[PDB]
């Protein structure tokens, strides 16, 4: 039993989403008028709260909750520690709906107890490409293309319930209130990812990791020395040696992105992203927002030659609490953001990504095998990790697609 998710407009089994052919909603059509206006009911010792994410103090309250109760690895060794500046960036993109930030706090003391966030995204989510072959083979093309327009939908992230309130059916309530807040905005779909398995992903992929500073990584037990460095002399010298990287970017005319680069970056990004079944459409302002550099949060580099931007790469920082350990406090991880390459092999672009990230003192580079990510795993010495990021839609029938057919990076 999924007592909550069986009541929801998502596919219920693997046997379902295997036999789904066309993209489209699950539910009855409805209207804003059908949606209660009053927040969902809750125990009287609690209340709903809309944080103002342009207030240091609301942001901080969310920051503390996540720092202490947000996602942990399987082995309870590391926990995400999204910075404050990062939460402002992630939760307040252009035309964000403040109302989609849903928090529950105790009435008495106003201790924040749970949080879920929605942000707007414009997403291509019509029938995949392969499934549109099938639909010419069968004369069903107009059914298949029905919902090809980019849709303005909700991107849910940051679900979190305080450690003390777990197993108390509090996250379903959170999800119904967000659903409601977003329905009242005349939005009927959402996209979200989970480390865990839910009904029912349309795509799933491995996480990959790339040692930048293996000495710390072994120290904090993020990595072990693999059993074959024992047969060596000073094992940690070999390890350091294997993951060593140039001090400086290899592509001449790599430099940080600037505001004047926005249109060019947008363009080559959209042409690249367009070639995936599921992917975001960004306007200029979204491009400025998600990709212009911010100290400690997001780092973006472009390749210019002949005052011509031909390639870009970007990554964002999420530091993680090292949960055991007295020696070290934080894991300083970089995550491969969007990129696009037109003048150079992608592995050569992303190598400079690793170089920059290492010289800025990051410990590790992380990704999921979305995009053409898989195409540089071997040469750049990434290794698969434990677990899988799953991608899900709410109220949207979608066939199972490969993860290299997904172009949405989830913060
Ligand atoms: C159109 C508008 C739509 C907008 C909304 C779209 C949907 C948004 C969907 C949300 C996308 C979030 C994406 C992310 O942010 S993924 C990150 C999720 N957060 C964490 O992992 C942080 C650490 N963990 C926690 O804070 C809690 O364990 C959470 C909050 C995860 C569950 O709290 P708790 O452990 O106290 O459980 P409960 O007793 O209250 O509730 C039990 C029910 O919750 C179902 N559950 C467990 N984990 C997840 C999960 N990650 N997504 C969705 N559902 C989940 C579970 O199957 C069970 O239901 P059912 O099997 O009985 O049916
Ligand atoms: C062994 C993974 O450690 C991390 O890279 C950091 N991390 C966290 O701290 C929280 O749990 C995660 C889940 C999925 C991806 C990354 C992380």
């Amino acid at each position: 039993a999924h007592a909550f998710w069986s009541t929801q407009p998502v596919p219920q089994t693997e046997d379902e989403t295997e036999k789904i052919v066309f993209a489209g909603p699950m539910d009855e059509p409805k209207t804003v008028a059908d949606i209660p206006e009053e927040p969902y009911p809750i125990a009287s010792t609690f209340e709903w709260w809309t944080p103002n994410m342009e207030a240091a103090d609301d942001i901080h309250a969310i920051y503390e909750l996540l720092r202490d109760n947000y996602v942990e690895d399987d082995d309870s060794m590391f926990r995400f520690n999204y910075s404050e500046e990062f939460l402002q960036w992630a939760l307040c993109p252009p035309n964000y709906i403040p109302d989609w930030h849903v928090a529950v706090r105790r009435k008495a003391d106003k201790k924040l107890l749970a949080f879920i966030a929605g942000v707007p995204v414009t997403l291509r989510m019509g029938t995949p490409k392969y499934m549109k072959v099938k639909a010419q083979e069968k004369g069903e093309g107009e059914e298949a293309a029905k919902y090809d327009e980019p849709r303005h939908i909700c991107e849910i992230n940051f679900l979190c319930v305080h450690k003390q309130l777990r197993e108390k059916r509090l996250a379903p309530i959170l999800i119904k209130e967000a659903t409601r807040r977003v329905n009242r905005t005349n939005v009927w779909q959402a996209v979200y990812t989970a480390g865990v398995l839910l009904p029912t992903p349309y795509a799933s992929g491995q996480y990959f990791h790339r040692s930048l500073n293996p000495e710390k990584l072994v120290e904090i037990r993020f990595s072990g020395i693999p059993a074959q460095y024992q047969k060596f002399q000073n094992p940690m010298a070999m390890l350091k040696r294997n993951y060593q990287l140039p001090s400086a970017p290899k592509n001449s005319g790599l430099r940080e992105m600037k505001p004047s680069d926005v249109p060019q970056v947008r363009r080559i990004l959209m042409n690249y992203l367009d070639s995936f079944d599921v992917g975001p459409v960004f306007s200029d302002a979204e491009i400025s927002h998600y990709l212009l550099p911010r100290d400690g949060v997001v780092f973006t580099y472009v390749v210019e030659n002949d005052k011509k931007v031909t390639d870009f790469f970007s990554f964002y920082r999420i530091p993680s609490t090292v949960i055991g350990n007295s020696n070290y406090n934080l894991l300083n991880a970089a995550y491969v953001h969007y990129y696009a390459a037109t003048s150079i092999p992608l592995h050569q672009l992303i190598l400079d990504l690793l170089i920059v990230a290492h010289s800025r003192g990051f410990d590790v580079c992380n990704m999921v095998e979305i995009l053409d990510n898989r195409s540089f795993v071997e040469q750049l010495k990434f290794g698969a990790g434990d677990g899988h990021l799953r991608y899900y839609f709410y109220n949207w029938a979608y066939p199972k697609i490969k993860p290299s057919q997904v172009a949405l990076v989830m913060l």
